[PDB]
């Protein structure tokens, strides 16, 4: 179902400016006019069709993630949230780590 507003926007702008082997910077706006409370965060080892990690705590635009594994791939989405409910993901990212650490050769 693509019909019917029901709660606040998803974020626009959704970009990631650096990249780290065990982290990821990702920036968006907020996209939605009205006083949101916070914005979730989720993402997962990209592949996989289960759930996706879950943050919440974020009153900013700007959040980096961290946890994950060098040169990997894995998809980001950021929405808001308020007293009424989590709003749709917005343009899901995926955004491949560094191999700065290195853990293995071949």
């Amino acid at each position: 179902g693509s019909s019917g507003s029901s709660g606040p926007k998803p974020p626009i702008d959704l970009v990631v400016t650096e990249t780290t082997a065990t982290s990821v910077t990702l920036t968006w706006d907020s996209g939605n006019s009205e006083p949101v409370t916070y914005y979730g965060i989720q993402y997962r080892a990209a592949g996989t069709e289960g759930p996706f990690q879950e943050v919440d705590g974020v009153a900013t635009t700007r959040y980096s993630i961290g946890g994950l594994s060098p040169f990997s791939e894995y998809a980001f989405r950021v929405l808001a949230v308020n007293s009424i409910g989590r709003g749709p993901p917005s343009e899901a990212v995926r955004a491949r780590t560094g191999e700065q650490s290195g853990p293995s050769s071949g």
